[PDB]
């Protein structure tokens, strides 16, 4: 069983500053065969279901913008944001997708501070 | 704590023809307040992490196929493929993301009968 804790709940920072928000999976989702990282980034914008924003760890979706980041490697993960744009409100969620069933950690709220 | 449950676990059917899979969440996932079924579909092909089909129980994703077609309302619904294409096999997973932590189903994989 996987379970999937982020940290912190919420956060805010201005707009243009760096955003960091961390993830940590029960058992580690590194598979020593291929030595990638079944994790994965969502963005969960007001209203609308998660979308995925990177996945294997560190790699980033198609159209998805360059200031998202995705690191870490085994049970420690962090989404980073290199500068905060005003559409970036949302809570973000990680999910392993290492053993079935697939479990996402219960979302981080991302605002901006005014 | 909301559990998804696919059927039939594996399936096949010759090139065109349609393919059905079910699933079924714990509890209701329709949200009285908008009407809305916050269920959705997810494709993952050999070695790929799975990507998002269908949303809101019915809705397609961009750049997803017309063949895709999510349907049902709230603890049973169909992810139906009208004409089966070569590309189609993969693992097909149904989401809740009505409350966290957002839980999977354990996914039907699909083959075409050749
Ligand atoms: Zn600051
Ligand atoms: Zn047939």
């Amino acid at each position: 069983d996987i379970v999937m804790t982020q940290s912190p709940d919420s956060l805010a920072v201005s707009l243009g500053e760096r955003a960091t928000i961390n993830c940590k999976s029960s058992q580690s989702v590194l598979y020593s065969s291929n030595s990638k990282n079944y994790l994965a980034w969502y963005q969960e914008k007001p209203g609308q279901p998660p979308k995925l924003l990177i996945y294997w760890a560190s790699t980033r979706e198609s159209g998805v913008p360059d200031r998202f980041s995705g690191s870490g490697s085994g049970t420690d993960f962090t989404l980073t944001i290199s500068s905060l744009q005003a559409e970036d409100v949302a809570v973000y969620y990680c999910q392993q997708y290492y053993s079935t069933p697939y479990s996402f950690g219960q979302g981080t709220k991302l605002e901006i501070k005014r």
